[PDB]
């Protein structure tokens, strides 16, 4: 019970706090909350934690105006493998969204509803109860040992999924988004970062395959660019977005330490703007920034100095959302923000200040998360962060 | 007979006056004179003019230690097309370049021979009087209506080059290479920019082959590649480089309005790079920058805005050479030499400023250029442009 130990400083004043329309969405402020696992979701259904989520979601939505991409959301079972990890595929689980995109429109904010499809980082032996694959680009290419011992053990090897199972990929995330507008979201974000499925088949350390979806820069973004112009046919490009990772190392990916990594993303970063020049745009691309590099590792840990996501801008002209030790570094935030249509994500800062978009217009001290309780099936750790006014009755003071 | 109207601002205290070691040889700053066409090589036999060339190469490396890039010069007959340029095949032209190279090194100064090769820029009725073919990437995208009309009056129609054809094309290289090194040149500079052969390969524009040269980004960069491989083996890679110019549009070139531009050329360099970390570094790379998209225009006119170079620094850790409208924006030319091991190549203002290099360091005004004379088989506007002391002495003001 502590503040972040930072001088903060207000961003009232810069372009952070400037107005931006994202797709359909008039944002008043461009402070975003990224995509967030909590594993407060309820099983066996994947439902939105019906106690807790939705006011966790109008807390984080209280200024009005503010973007929210929801947690990493599940768009078919086969897709899953955490059980406290929510789903968007089934009735019981779109009656619950739908309360939490109410609580967020009633703060005239907005909701952005991310679509995390697992592949190589689920868990086989939950899969394995379901009659679910474990799927990767490739059968042999293991994230480690403990995933390649644990895949083995439940005799659910990892699966190099067919051309079939690609396309009944695509299927899901198109019924997803669907499904996920219907419910009333603003817009979906394809999750194509943080060493997940569609990165899998990006980066070349987890794909070799031979066919049509690996052995090249394009054959390696198919698969993501087919996700993307299957979702834009269904829902349209003003209601889709994206999310990437150039430099991210978690999850056994590449990083910046292979130089043909920054190509890989300006190739298909330059696709999606050749759909934008020829038609409607995508709301936003987002990207993880260098100073992240695994989110698991305190800020400041790990920070790649050796390569930045500046390509973007010689590529991409539309709004860009960038995420990455931020909360700590105001003036970072600052300098970014002054590019063209750039917002700025905060995760874990997020996390812990529910009011963090009034204490970083004010520059207000910030809570310090709490680590312990990132992924705990508790109300601990998740509504119980207090408001700035609230950290001063209680005394707060820097750690 | 005036200077450049602008402010001028001393460099001598910025990275633009710090010595740095490039491939073999030790600069004593970083202002480079970059590849000038002048057109002054004696016809029949492309010869360099060494009783006007030696002069002006001698007084433009007269502060010591500094870099010149030749004038593009060809490695091949079928190379080349026009008459008045050099090439570096020949027993009688390499008789030349010796003593030019002999001027440069009684300066302390250095001299790397970029070794241009045209396609199809080349004049199509000069190629056909001399038997050889007008050659590009392929047999029917010309760049442009009039060029196409010429070639077919001449019939002498384009030519896409078969693989064989690239071997030789590359043996070509590798020959002139030796020959360049063995007459006594620092180094030789691969011309793969500005619209010439290599680059009509690397854009899209003009190279929609299907076989291993062209379909893909890796295809693309094909022939640049195996010609900096081929180059490297010969003569070292300390004793090779490379020029490029991702958003040039002279040439009838893509430029930055094509999305994939930067993909393509992130590609090459991490593949430099690889070599690189190998243990096969190349001296370093050269980039025309967005600044100067057609240096047929006016300072300032078509510069495109809405793309950088700042990519190269995320993949490329080596020497790192820009040009482009930097004699009129010292501020820019100083905010870019703060980066790593970055050179700053004056091309216009070296035509009009023998001693430009004392000029930039002390601030002083700077001769302005006539464009009459840029290709004129004349002396004047070559050898007979005033030192500082000089311009002073004849009353020379602002334009
Ligand atoms: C507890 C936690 C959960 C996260 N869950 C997600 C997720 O569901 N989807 C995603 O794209 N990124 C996720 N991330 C990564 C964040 O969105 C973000 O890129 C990262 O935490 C760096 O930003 P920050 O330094 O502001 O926290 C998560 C990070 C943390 C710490
Ligand atoms: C008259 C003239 C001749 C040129 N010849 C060459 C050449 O042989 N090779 C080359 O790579 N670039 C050539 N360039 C391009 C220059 O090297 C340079 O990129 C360009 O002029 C912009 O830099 P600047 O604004 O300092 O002139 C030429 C430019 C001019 C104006
Ligand atoms: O649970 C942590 C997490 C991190 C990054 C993601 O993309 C998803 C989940
Ligand atoms: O003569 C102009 C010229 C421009 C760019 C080049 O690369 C070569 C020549």
């Amino acid at each position: 019970m502590s503040y972040m130990n930072f001088d903060p400083k207000p961003l009232g004043d810069t372009n952070i706090f400037k107005p931006i329309k994202i797709g359909n969405n008039e944002l008043k402020h461009r402070v975003v909350m990224p995509a967030l696992t909590r594993m407060r979701a309820i099983a066996p259904g994947n439902i939105p934690n019906t106690e807790w989520a939705e006011e966790y979601y109008r807390q984080r939505s209280q200024y009005p105006g503010t973007l929210i991409i929801t947690e990493g959301t599940f768009p078919s079972a086969q897709s899953g493998g955490y059980p406290n990890v929510p789903g968007i595929w089934s009735k019981e689980q779109l009656a619950e969204w739908k309360k939490i995109f109410n609580a967020i429109h009633e703060n005239k904010s907005f909701v952005w509803v991310q679509l995390w499809v697992l592949g190589r980082q689920a868990w086989p032996e939950v899969l394995k109860k379901e009659g679910l694959r474990y799927d990767s680009a490739t059968d042999d290419l293991y994230m480690g040992e403990e995933e390649k011992e644990r895949a083995l053990k439940a005799n659910n090897p990892q699966h190099g999924i067919t051309k079939e199972e690609i396309k009944q990929y695509i299927k899901e995330y198109v019924d997803a988004a669907k499904k996920a507008i219907d419910a009333g979201a603003d817009g979906v974000q394809i999750h194509s970062a943080n060493g997940y499925l569609l990165n899998q088949f990006l980066d070349p350390i987890s794909n070799n395959r031979t066919d049509e979806y690996g052995g090249s820069i394009e054959n390696r973004a198919r698969f993501t660019l087919e996700v993307v112009d299957a979702v834009v046919d269904a829902v349209g490009a003003e209601r889709t977005s994206i999310r990437f990772s150039p430099y991210g190392t978690f999850g056994t990916m590449s990083g910046g330490e292979n130089p043909g990594i920054v190509a890989q993303y300006a190739y298909v970063i330059g696709e999606l703007e050749k759909r934008a020049r020829a038609g409607k745009r995508l709301a936003f691309i987002d990207l993880v920034e260098p100073r992240v590099t695994d989110p698991f590792l305190p800020e400041f840990e790990k920070w790649f100095k050796e390569g930045t996501n500046e390509f973007i801008y010689s590529i991409w002209k539309g709004p860009v959302l960038r995420v990455g030790n931020y909360a700590l570094d105001p003036d970072q935030a600052t300098l970014d923000s002054k590019k063209p249509n750039t917002l700025i994500g905060y995760g874990r800062s997020f996390i812990a200040n529910p009011d963090l978009v009034y204490r970083l217009e004010k520059g207000l001290p910030l809570n310090k998360y709490d680590r312990n309780t990132f992924y705990t099936f508790t109300k601990e750790g998740y509504t119980d962060y207090p408001s700035y006014e609230e950290s001063v009755a209680k005394g707060y003071k820097k750690e």
